[PDB]
């Protein structure tokens, strides 16, 4: 784990360099094409991608597990809805199944820890059924926090051999909102009742009931807000300790991640703490409707491409936005160029 | 005209309506989809679409024209630009024709106006070369802006024939920006300074020339607020009025119609200024970098999807954005419903 945080490639600034130069000479007034020019060369930058904006095989990772704070009164969803959920993923009739097909992009359904029995089809790294309450202690071990971040790097990193260019990170789990908003509080500084959301429509008179349970959770743990490791194994969860080791893959394997809504934004902030090598790689997508989510994106300082007021989770922004990153591809490789129309420009 | 404005039909609330029950019946939270489930239910009430967000053809209509107002120094492009982009265009290198073949749309390059030789290839509807320097004068007479409107609705709704279900409308002429800022200026009551932006990359220094020229062009024409027409014919542009025209032709035609960037928002005020059914049928793609794009958005009560910050004009963010309208048809074609799961939320 060490050895995989201290191999994470740095941009390719050489590689950069040459994209802005091209760029600046398609046919079109320079820097008109905004954060489309902007995102082509950070693609450029990654290694994993040879030195150019290109756009293979995609695939959405979506971490599915079910937490022990939901006994806690947080979440309106039954329980079962997340193993039933997970079931739908392999039948494609989902959001983000919807979605990724769309962008031609294939959808990993992946157990991390789901309360209920296997499920065929889906992918088995289960650490547990279901973590611990966070509200009363934590929500796994350090060294099954650990485990599961090597387990998912791993296998990201191996999509990369069969083909895939371009990762979306997505996850399924009735009451994650509350860890997320725990660790967004922790890693942020801010206050529970700033960063608390309404989740899955969870209803107004309930809310103050779930900004105690993150306060508590928060007092009880005592997380190391330095730590990430220690964050999530406190006060995370199994579906967000796997989405942020999709992060720690990806970087390590040199090549881009889209995030997702909330839920990917906290794994996002304790990927940064844990490696800050990894946030070259990451990508927004969509803003989420999630009260903490400009909080959670000042801190990451990211500025997502799409404000749809989106709040399934699933990984279904991070479908949505793959179109926009083969775009940049796109304006890159196949705009034409000033100089073959003679056109100078001051 | 007047029959075109007269027979524009209005939204279908009947098919709308079952267009939200199946909607909040698919399997995710209710409205947890945000903007997208919006997105559909608008698409619905639209008579061409048949009762159902689809999406057959897709079309992007670029006009080209030149600007008289040019040579007050207001832009920075060499004027033949017009015609060597416009030729551009029927090659496929530009960048609304590398979005649009993304988008899988089909792009109609139409001259409504080029000072330069008729360009083959390009749909011919000129109806001078050029129009009046608006800095001194009107750019066009009011039968002029009347017959090119008509002209282009029909051809617009035509293309509904040929299978065109989806309407994208963008621009090509140097120095547009400024009759664009004109009207923007006169439709909202904003003083010229906080309208005019740099358009294509216009140095700092020129901005003040450009101001009093959108002064200058208001103060001598005195175009009427209250007449779209007026505006047009007066501080507009044949570009701008073709715009226009594409919109009133497919609102007429029952389908939706995409915006671009602040070109397209000039032309869509006139357009909702001259029949404000026209309103329910545009869907906003992107937030342009210009200046009074915030202002021009806020009068069409408009919100983009797309924070891209771009400013090339062509049509480029429509194509961009039209992969979300897709996007809103396959959620509601495509997905599970909750009932199917036996799952069931309060
Ligand atoms: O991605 C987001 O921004 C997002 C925002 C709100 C809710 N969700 C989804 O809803 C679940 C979390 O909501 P909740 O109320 O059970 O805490 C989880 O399974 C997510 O997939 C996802
Ligand atoms: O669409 C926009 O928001 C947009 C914003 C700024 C500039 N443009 C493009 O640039 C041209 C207008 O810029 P200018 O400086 O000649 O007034 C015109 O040909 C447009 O296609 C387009
Ligand atoms: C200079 C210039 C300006 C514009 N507006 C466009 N579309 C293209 C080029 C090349
Ligand atoms: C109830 C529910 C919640 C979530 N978060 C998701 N993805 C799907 C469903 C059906």
């Amino acid at each position: 784990l060490h050895a995989l945080l201290r191999d994470i490639p740095a941009p390719d600034a050489e590689a950069m360099a040459r994209t802005q130069q091209h760029i600046d000479g398609l046919l079109k007034p320079p820097g008109s094409l905004g954060r489309l020019e902007t995102l082509a060369v950070q693609l450029a930058g990654m290694p994993g991608l040879n030195g150019t904006p290109q756009v293979g095989e995609k695939a959405v990772l979506v971490m599915c597990a079910d937490h022990g704070v939901w006994d806690e009164g947080v979440a309106v969803s039954p329980k079962i809805v997340t193993a039933i959920q997970a079931a739908n993923m392999t039948r494609g009739t989902t959001g983000v199944c919807v979605l990724a097909a769309q962008a031609g992009a294939k959808v990993h359904v992946i157990d991390v820890g789901i309360d209920a029995e296997p499920i065929p089809g889906v992918v088995n790294m289960r650490v547990a059924r279901g973590c611990g309450n966070i509200a009363v202690g934590p929500a796994m071990s350090r060294l099954q926090a650990e485990a599961l971040l090597l387990e998912v790097s791993r296998y990201t990193c191996d999509l990369a051999q069969r083909g895939v260019t371009l990762f979306g990170v997505g996850e399924l789990g009735m009451a994650n909102t509350t860890p997320a908003a725990a660790m967004v509080s922790v890693f942020t500084g801010s206050d529970a009742k700033e960063v608390v959301g309404i989740g899955a429509n969870l209803p107004p008179s309930r809310i103050d009931n779930k900004v105690d349970v993150v306060r508590r959770a928060i007092a009880i743990n005592q997380p190391n807000p330095r730590d990430g490791i220690d964050v999530l194994s406190k006060v995370g969860g199994f579906d967000l300790v796997g989405m942020t080791g999709v992060m720690l893959g990806a970087a390590r394997c040199g090549l881009p991640v889209l995030l997702d809504g909330f839920l990917s934004y906290s794994a996002a902030l304790a990927a940064c703490q844990i490696a800050p090598a990894v946030r070259p790689y990451l990508i927004p997508s969509h803003f989420s409707a999630e009260k903490g989510a400009r909080i959670a994106l000042a801190h990451l300082s990211m500025e997502p491409y799409l404000h749809m007021a989106m709040r399934l989770g699933e990984g279904s922004g991070a479908a949505l936005a793959m179109p926009i990153v083969e775009a940049a591809c796109a304006m890159f490789h196949n705009m034409g160029e000033l100089a073959a129309s003679n056109i100078v420009l001051p």
